[PDB]
């Protein structure tokens, strides 16, 4: 197809749960066991083929520490989509994700598409957040949910593409 679309996406979530790793996997097809902590935010772009449209993603990868919370609106304000990420082995990160969802539903664009990534799914032997519980939470809050693994690539391209399809 000859159509071209572009949209802004922001990743939010407790540090560290794998936000930068998810972006690196999608954008560069790489994964770093030793990933440097993000300071403020980092920016990357990726262009993909979605049916008859060339979709370009402008991605803001935010630093998740609480000291950066006040900067968050600078990144989500004009976003068309967000991926709120938690680590499936860390229940506290899942609770933190729910608070990011609340903040987006109250302060971001009313039409923003919100995805929820249960990351580090490859560490299911250390699971702390039940898949069905997270799915029910996502369904009740109209969030696009998938468990992902930046380490193995499981559902990484899929979650980004599912978002693009719903814009
Ligand atoms: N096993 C596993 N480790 C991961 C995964 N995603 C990220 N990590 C590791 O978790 C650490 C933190 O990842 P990072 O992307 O920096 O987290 P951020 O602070 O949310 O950006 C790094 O050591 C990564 O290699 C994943 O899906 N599986
Ligand atoms: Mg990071």
């Amino acid at each position: 197809g000859n159509k071209i679309c572009q949209f802004k996406l922001v990743l939010l979530g407790e540090s560290p749960v794998g936000k930068s790793s998810l972006v690196l996997r999608f954008v560069k097809g790489q994964f770093h066991e030793f990933q440097e902590s993000t300071i403020g935010a980092a920016f990357l772009t990726q262009t993909v083929c979605l049916d008859d449209t060339t979709v370009k993603f402008e991605i803001w990868d935010t630093a998740g520490q609480e000291r950066y919370h006040s900067l968050a609106p600078m990144y989500y304000r004009g976003a068309q989509a967000a991926i709120v990420v938690y680590d499936i082995t860390n229940e506290e990160s899942f609770a933190r994700a729910k608070n990011w969802v609340k903040e987006l539903q109250r302060q971001a664009s009313p039409n923003i598409v919100i995805a929820l990534s249960g990351n580090k799914a490859d560490l299911a032997n250390k699971r702390a957040v039940d898949f069905q519980e997270a799915q029910s939470y996502a369904d009740d809050n109209s969030l696009l949910f998938m468990e992902t693994s930046a380490k193995t690539s499981m559902n990484v391209n899929e979650i980004f593409m599912a978002i693009a399809k719903k814009l």
